[PDB]
């Protein structure tokens, strides 16, 4: 599949190995759910680049044991209220748990069903395109724009070299099902 194929061209092997231990943790094959594979590990690029952004600790990337190890130490020496879900960061600063939701869609949407699932107002969401556009919580995009700036072009990037492959359009329509 020339989707594996530019998964592991462009992407560090320590994203593209963390991304296949969580496809394994869920049962799924990066070799058949290739446009998965490669939204995981977009989503994982983005979450470390925002992590060293400052400041933040990551949740995500980790195995669920050391994840909610992390998530815990966190809310006993914060106080902070333990989220319902896996988070992907914590903000120390602001002193909140972040979600970071990565999207070919219209970030609204993604944002509205990111919102109705964690459907807690303490965890904060941070909805990026591939396109430059942005939807945080309360508009607080919490990280400075030069920062926000990288971000957002690693993603376009990512997008550009995919049509490059003529992998966009097969790689948008996967995103949301039937
Ligand atoms: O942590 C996440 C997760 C996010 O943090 C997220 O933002 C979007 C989506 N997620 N999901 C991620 C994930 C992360 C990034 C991009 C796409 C996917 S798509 C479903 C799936 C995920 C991980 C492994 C796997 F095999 C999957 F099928 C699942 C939902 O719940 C549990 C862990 N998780
Ligand atoms: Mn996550
Ligand atoms: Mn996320």
């Amino acid at each position: 599949s020339a989707m594996e194929d530019f998964v592991r061209q462009c992407f560090n092997p320590m994203i593209v190995e963390l991304a296949e231990k969580a496809m394994k943790e869920y049962g799924e094959d990066p070799k058949i759910e290739t446009n998965k594979f490669v939204a995981i590990c977009t989503h994982l690029e983005v979450c470390f680049m925002y992590s060293d952004f400052g400041r933040f600790e990551i949740i995500e990337g980790r195995d669920r044991i050391m994840a909610w190890t992390v998530v815990n130490s966190i809310c006993n020496t914060t106080g902070v209220e333990k989220p319902k879900f896996l988070p992907d960061l914590y903000d120390y600063k602001e002193n909140r748990f972040i979600e970071i939701g990565v999207t070919r869609r219209e970030v609204h949407i993604y944002y509205l069903e990111k919102a109705n699932k964690i459907k807690s107002e303490k965890t904060h969401i941070h909805i990026f395109s591939f396109t430059g556009e942005e939807m945080a919580t309360k508009a607080d995009y919490t990280l400075d724009e030069e920062s926000r700036a990288r971000i957002k072009t690693r993603l376009f990037t990512i997008r550009q070299e995919m049509a490059s492959r003529s992998l966009w359009d097969s790689f948008r329509q996967s995103e949301r099902g039937e």
